[PDB]
């Protein structure tokens, strides 16, 4: 023993969040991630902690109420990476009558417990707005932005903090019951180092891969189909200077967001495209671009073309197959399935599960796993504060506090540290007292002290883990800057 209580296969948000909860109820936990933390669906989201306004139409009150209540729990768990945002809904009476918006916005206000977040209001649009002349009315309400990939990272660190282990670049190849225990086989994707562990419990939280892990990894029947529903986002220099997001009603009845991103960009997403194939292959297609530019350009005065696009990303939603004919109508609710064999070796397996609802999901999963452990502590995460979160304030509150303590910090660098690392910033900065104490400037104030900290504390192994997942510095570093980051990581992860 050697025998872990629980193996979690999966390090997106649902695997990390399950493993974090388990470790904090006393279980020995190993979370296995085939590639990098959040390398798939959990870094390809719209980055919102939202209730799911559009899901009210489809009468999804269990999900929408749970997700609304979670916005505020998540704001306190991670105030370094999560924050309130306001969403502007332009009125399109030919699509949805005002009286209908007002009922939904009323429900959005009261279906979950809502202290901090303001309520909705009506809006008018003048000759001087960002929107087209003919659009005269709208609405405004609350929801939250989160740094998806950093929420995943925070949870992995919670695992380790609480005594668990987390292996990345380690692909589970098989899992089988023997003699009352799981035998989990995994393998290092680079070297080829084989591993084998026994555990009392197995979570299959492999997102879009959940059913193919049943088929190829376990030779067991999957309790559910998964529908893979691709969505893509485009990125442009910001379309306007407003702080608020816009949520646009399209002719097909879907909604599309224009979201301020990192003070310089806007994100426009997303799409619902039925998908077959390898979830790692997923990338935006021409018609997704055409579709997103269109709904933008029909609403807004400042027009965008294709040539304005600076970045795109794409991902596949692993949606519990409710056999719904239309991809936009398939449920965004999750399903968890627990099964033992002779009252021992449970298999908990995860189907669906928005980032918003992950802490709820993790909790229910441990609920179902309780019978098979001791011994096991109770629920606890609602009242936790994830690593990085111990700041109380943020928005220079923490960044100004840091520039105070570390006066050689530029205001941009302190904002970045505060909004990325939070309360882990002093750990990064160590014994630095000047800028040259930070080491090699890799570009855009991305210094060797940040990159080394990422390797030492954040499982960074390759340039992209650092530049696209733990941060979004890859938005500013040029091709040679990025390969120097890779070159450095080679030298340091030698050796
Ligand atoms: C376009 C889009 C926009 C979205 N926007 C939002 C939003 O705004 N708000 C919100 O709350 N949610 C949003 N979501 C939903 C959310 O992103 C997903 O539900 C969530 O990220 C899925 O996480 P997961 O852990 O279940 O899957 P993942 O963690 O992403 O997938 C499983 C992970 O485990 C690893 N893995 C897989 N198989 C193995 C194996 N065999 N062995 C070892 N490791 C393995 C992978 O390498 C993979 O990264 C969005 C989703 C999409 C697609
Ligand atoms: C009891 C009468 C039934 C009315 C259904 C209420 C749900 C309305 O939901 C509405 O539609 C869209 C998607 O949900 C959103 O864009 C709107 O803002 C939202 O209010
Ligand atoms: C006469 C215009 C009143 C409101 C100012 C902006 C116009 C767009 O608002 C309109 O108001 C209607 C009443 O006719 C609502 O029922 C509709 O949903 C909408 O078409
Ligand atoms: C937020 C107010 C309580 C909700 C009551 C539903 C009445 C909304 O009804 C709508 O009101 C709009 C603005 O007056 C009008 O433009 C529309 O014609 C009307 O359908
Ligand atoms: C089939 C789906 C349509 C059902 C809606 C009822 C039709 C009446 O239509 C609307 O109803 C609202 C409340 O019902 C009122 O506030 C509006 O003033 C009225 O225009
Ligand atoms: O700092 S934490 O303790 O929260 C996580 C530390 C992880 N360190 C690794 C360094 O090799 C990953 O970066 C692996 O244990
Ligand atoms: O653009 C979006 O938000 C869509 C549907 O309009 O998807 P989802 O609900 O999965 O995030």
């Amino acid at each position: 023993m050697e025998t872990k209580d629980l193996i979690v296969i999966g390090g997106g948000i649902n695997g990390a969040g399950i493993a974090a909860d388990a470790a904090g109820r006393g279980l020995s936990v190993l979370m296995l991630e085939a590639q990098d933390l959040a390398c798939a669906t959990s870094s390809a989201s719209s980055k919102l902690i939202h209730g799911g306004l559009r899901y009210l139409e489809h009468y999804e009150f269990r999900l929408v109420s749970e997700a609304l209540a979670e916005r505020e729990v998540l704001l306190k768990m991670a105030p370094h990476i999560a924050f309130p945002m306001r969403f502007r809904l332009p009125h399109r009476p030919h699509l949805r009558p005002a009286w209908m918006i007002r009922i939904g916005l009323f429900m959005y206000d009261h279906l979950g417990k809502r202290t901090s977040l303001p309520g909705s209001t009506g809006l008018r649009f003048g000759a001087n707005s960002v929107l087209k002349p003919e659009i005269k009315r709208g609405f405004e309400y609350s929801d939250c932005w989160v740094d998806d990939a950093r929420l995943v990272l925070a949870n992995a660190q919670m695992v380790v903090r609480k005594g668990g282990e987390v292996l990345t670049r380690t692909r589970a190849t098989s899992a089988r019951r023997e003699n009352g225990l799981w035998i989990v086989e995994a393998e290092d994707i680079d070297t080829g180092k084989k591993y084998s562990w026994q555990a009392r419990g197995l979570v299959n939280a492999t997102g879009p891969w959940v059913k193919q892990f049943f088929d190829d990894g376990m030779h067991l029947p999957s309790p559910y189909g998964i529908r893979l529903i691709k969505g893509s986002h485009i990125v442009v220099p910001r379309v306007h200077t407003q702080k608020q997001a816009y949520i646009l009603q399209n002719e097909d009845k879907r909604i599309v967001f224009v979201i301020p991103w990192m003070d310089e960009f806007s994100i426009i997403g997303t799409t619902d495209v039925e998908y077959k194939g390898d979830p790692k292959a997923v990338k935006i297609e021409e018609s997704e671009i055409n579709y997103l530019l269109n709904v933008y350009n029909t609403h807004f005065k400042k027009q965008l073309s294709r040539d304005d696009i600076v970045w795109t990303y794409s991902g596949v939603r692993p949606l519990c197959d409710d056999e719904s004919d239309s991809p936009q109508a398939i449920t965004r609710d999750y399903t968890l399935d627990i099964h033992d064999e002779n009252g021992k070796a449970p298999l908990l397996s995860v189907f669906g599960g928005k980032l918003t609802t992950y802490r709820k999901l993790a909790e229910h999963a441990l609920e179902k796993l309780t019978p098979y452990y001791q011994g096991i502590g109770p629920a606890w995460t609602k009242e936790s504060v994830l690593p990085g979160g111990a700041i109380e304030g943020d928005r220079d509150d923490y960044a100004a506090r840091l520039r105070r303590r570390y006066p050689f910090l530029t205001e941009s660098l302190a904002r970045h540290y505060a909004r990325t690392y939070g309360s882990n910033s002093e750990l990064l900065l160590g014994n630095a007292g000047t800028v040259s104490d930070l080491g090699e400037d890799f570009g855009h104030e991305f210094y060797e002290a940040e990159l080394k900290y990422l390797v030492d504390h954040e499982w960074v192994r390759r340039a992209d883990d650092a530049l696209w997942r733990r941060t979004k510095q890859g938005m500013w570093l040029n091709a040679d800057q990025q390969s120097r980051v890779s070159q450095w990581l080679v030298e340091y992860t030698q050796q």
